[PDB]
């Protein structure tokens, strides 16, 4: 038994890895990532300069996952860079770099100085990703930047969007792997005792994470993977379980990403995820996660 | 303590309904819907002739919720016509009639027959809703239907969707209220156990009710009632307990429709969810819905 992924030049021990923006922000958190049991990790979502994020409360754990809106509290991209550059142990694991220009223009200076660590060190960008300010983005950062990068996703909730966003991606060669899904967008979690919403910014509306997006992740990550057959899919939302996992690949999934789960968890999560992903396929009388990958039934 | 609701110049006695689809396709239903402690119900989204939906399975029962993707099988309009002009005891309660035209001529056409019901028996339409298409469609049979009617909106996922969605509704003065929300779009169940989805249309893709959409649902019903200050909003999605109506109240809801958990429990449900709203109300000293209506406090 084996859950060894090979891609994008790369092995990784496991599928697993930290979602963008949960305990990858600071150099204690990228060092935690990497010497956990992770197959990977990527650094937390980063603007040109140093953000401090949204006032707090801005997360909220709750029972079916957890509620956000960091807005995006970040080191910057240079010290992001820096870490991928001379601070990340490659020997360990490979490393995935997330961007979030807040503009087209701060992504493209990002992406054109990112190529050359890309280049050197082979860290590789998943970049946060309106149709057409998608098509805008994706062609910018194709334009100037010389590597194969992914794509974080929103979720889609129609085949229509699933089209529209697959048929963009699919005209982006170097979009080699597509990440669904990121939060599901501006919920309100109310708390019925303090009669209030959790977090403070944006009136209480933040991204859901955990058990309530996992059909959602689930979803996106099979619309892709089957709409984007060029590309890998990995997947991100609800994974508390090696069983979760199992779902991810089942649907599609290459690498699978863990926020909320990790969030409360810290990064020992991945010994007890990499531990029940091969419990499951050892009761399921599988090898290698290739023997199940986008092999979900349909009825 | 009273959970009286008074809109659209009628009297109900709690804001509790089925959602539109649930328990409400057939004559019996339709009857123990009213003879339920229901404050009101709404019959089966129609479209002109019956449909005999998609091929089943088409509904699975979930622990945090349901998905489903039923195709709209209905008896056609004609017969919940027949219900609302013939048969419905309004005496008891007030009857939404769900309208899911395939086409914007289909509604026009049925809303042209509707109006003269409406007028004589005072059922309510609740109309099954792309923007452009949406003020175009509402442009159309606010044309031809001369009464006041809600919307059943999908549910939105960032504040520019609630800002031009809330403008077009906006825009109609008949619009009097709002359904937030039909179900969190094409998610996809896979059941671990037998690796494939859990429904037969459309690959396992279908819309997700009950616990995952809570916050998705108080978000729109929130959205929608500080933009729609002039309407009002019914709340669908999540409702399991009265402390769930409290929170769908809360957000802004008058009526609080239930679906997943309708299904699960049949009608005796509404029996459940008004002792139990009541009892939320009495341990937070509330008298009536009037007193926290859209009253979450924000941080
Ligand atoms: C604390 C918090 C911060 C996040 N920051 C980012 C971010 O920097 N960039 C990004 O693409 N996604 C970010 N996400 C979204 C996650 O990467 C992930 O898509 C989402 O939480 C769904 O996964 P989950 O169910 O495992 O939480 C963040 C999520 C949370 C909970
Ligand atoms: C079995 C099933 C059938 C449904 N049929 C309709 C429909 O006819 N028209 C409609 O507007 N919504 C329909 N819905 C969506 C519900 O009205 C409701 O918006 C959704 O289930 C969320 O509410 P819940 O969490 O209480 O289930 C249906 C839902 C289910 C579960
Ligand atoms: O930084 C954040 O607030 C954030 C970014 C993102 O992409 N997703 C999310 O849920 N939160
Ligand atoms: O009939 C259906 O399939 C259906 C209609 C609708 O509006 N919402 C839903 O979840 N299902």
């Amino acid at each position: 038994m084996s859950l060894q992924v090979n891609l994008l030049n790369n092995t990784f021990a496991n599928p697993f890895m930290n979602a963008a923006g949960v305990m990858c922000t600071t150099t204690e958190e990228l060092v935690a990532m990497t010497e956990s049991a992770s197959g990977s990790l990527v650094s937390k979502s980063c603007t040109p300069a140093l953000r401090e994020g949204n006032p707090t409360p801005r997360y909220q754990a709750l029972p079916l996952g957890s509620i956000n809106s960091m807005g995006l509290p970040n080191n910057g991209f240079d010290f992001y860079l820096a870490y991928a550059a001379e601070q990340h142990d490659y020997g360990k694991k490979p490393l995935f770099l997330s961007m979030s220009g807040l503009s087209m223009r701060e992504n493209v200076e990002m992406c054109k100085r990112l190529a050359a660590v890309a280049t050197e060190k082979g860290v590789i960008l998943e970049l946060n990703l309106d149709f057409d300010a998608m098509r805008q983005c994706l062609t910018a950062v194709s334009e100037v930047y010389p590597h194969s990068f992914g794509v974080k996703m929103p979720p889609y909730f129609d085949f229509a969007h699933f089209d529209a966003a697959a048929e963009i991606l699919n005209e982006f060669p170097k979009v080699q792997f597509i990440t669904c899904i990121n939060s599901i967008g501006n919920g309100l979690v109310i708390d019925a005792e303090t009669e209030s919403v959790v977090i403070k910014p944006k009136q209480g509306f933040g991204g859901l994470g955990g058990r309530y997006v996992l059909p959602t992740a689930l979803a996106n990550i099979n619309a892709f993977y089957r709409r984007c057959p060029g590309k890998l899919i990995f997947g991100c939302g609800g994974v508390y379980t090696g069983e979760d996992a199992f779902l991810h690949v089942l649907a599609g999934a290459s690498m699978v990403q863990v926020g909320t789960a990790l969030q409360e968890e810290g990064p020992s999560i991945f010994e007890r995820l990499t531990s029940e992903l091969l419990g499951v396929m050892a009761k399921k009388r599988y090898q290698t996660l290739d023997e199940f990958r986008g092999k979900v039934r349909t009825l």
